[PDB]
């Protein structure tokens, strides 16, 4: 992750004009759309929270929680902490992903519902605060990622603009025909529902 | 550095009682003494600043500044960002670190924040002297409860060190209250 932290603009996009800030959301949405393509709804919920964080919920299978043989930690943690064909229909870039988002977030909350169990983990600037842990039981399945962008990295344009997210999620709904995409803004109660 | 950030206590020691905090200073001092042994003057200056940072100056040859062929960055940056515990551990657990290297007629400068370099090592001027200066601000996210440096803990340790390192001048300076010491044993 130190290569990303050193030159964040090279991975996520321009960190001053708002390109990078919003691409953080689109990388998390990318992961969610790939996961959503295997569900009992195929729906994602993108929420802009009042504290200037964004959460993305999907109803997919859930990120694998078992221990990775080589790394010796949960497979979820490996995904969060290890880094013309680059384009993806889900909207992210190959060679970026959620590990870059995690590295450039002052906080990231991961919640996985899988195999009848709720798993939780917290990161700060890409560093796990404890191992992925079973915190309860559940009937549902899915992955939730909520991230607080690092205000050290992202300057000038620090607040999430609704219209920039809404525009991109509309484009993605046409490319991802089966998937439902809900956008919610808790600052002013604004909302949209994109489905092809 | 991610391994150090995940479990800081395993490398630097206890981050709550103050022992880890002062070990950050002593790790840098061990490196500075080492560097000092290479020039003839052999002098290091340890300063406790008013903004709760510690700087350590030496008059050695300077950390190598040329490009590392594998990493493609200055050898100094490789030293500061790759895993005594090593200076890279001190860098990782410092919310800010300033590096100033005097070498081959040139002043080189670089700033880090939590181990991450903010720009490449840059030649900013000229000098007739040689040496390395590391000034670090301990990360308040890691070091809790006991956050401030204690003069007596440093003063005592630097005195013990002076007797094991003959010819090395060790100056201690406290900018908070103007207190200073000079440990310089010339035996053997
Ligand atoms: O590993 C280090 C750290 C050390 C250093 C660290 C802090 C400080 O205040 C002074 C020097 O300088 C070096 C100088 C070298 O030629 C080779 C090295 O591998 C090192
Ligand atoms: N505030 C802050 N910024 C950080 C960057 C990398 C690792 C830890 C960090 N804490």
């Amino acid at each position: 992750l130190d290569a990303v932290r050193k030159r964040p603009g090279m991975y996520i996009g321009d960190t001053d004009d708002g390109t990078g800030l919003h691409h953080m959301v689109f990388e998390v949405v990318d992961n969610a759309i790939d996961e959503a393509l295997a569900g009992h709804c195929k729906e994602i919920i993108v929420t802009i929270h009042a504290d200037n964080s964004v959460s993305v919920q999907d109803d997919g299978r859930g990120i694998p929680t078992g221990i990775h043989p080589e790394e010796g930690v949960s497979a979820a943690e490996v995904i969060m902490t290890v880094l013309d064909n680059s384009y993806k229909v889900s909207g992210g870039l190959h060679g970026v992903g959620v590990s870059v988002v995690n590295a450039l977030s002052q906080k990231l909350e991961l919640v996985i519902q899988r195999e009848g169990k709720i798993h939780r983990q917290i990161y700060e600037h890409g560093v796990p605060q404890a191992p992925l842990a079973v915190t309860g039981e559940t009937e549902k399945t899915g992955t939730m990622v909520r991230f607080w962008p690092s205000l050290e990295t992202f300057t000038n344009v620090t607040e999430f603009e609704y219209e920039i997210l809404a525009k991109r999620l509309r484009e993605l709904s046409f490319l991802n025909s089966g998937v439902s995409i809900r956008l919610r803004d808790k600052r002013d109660g604004k909302e949209d529902h994109f489905h092809y």
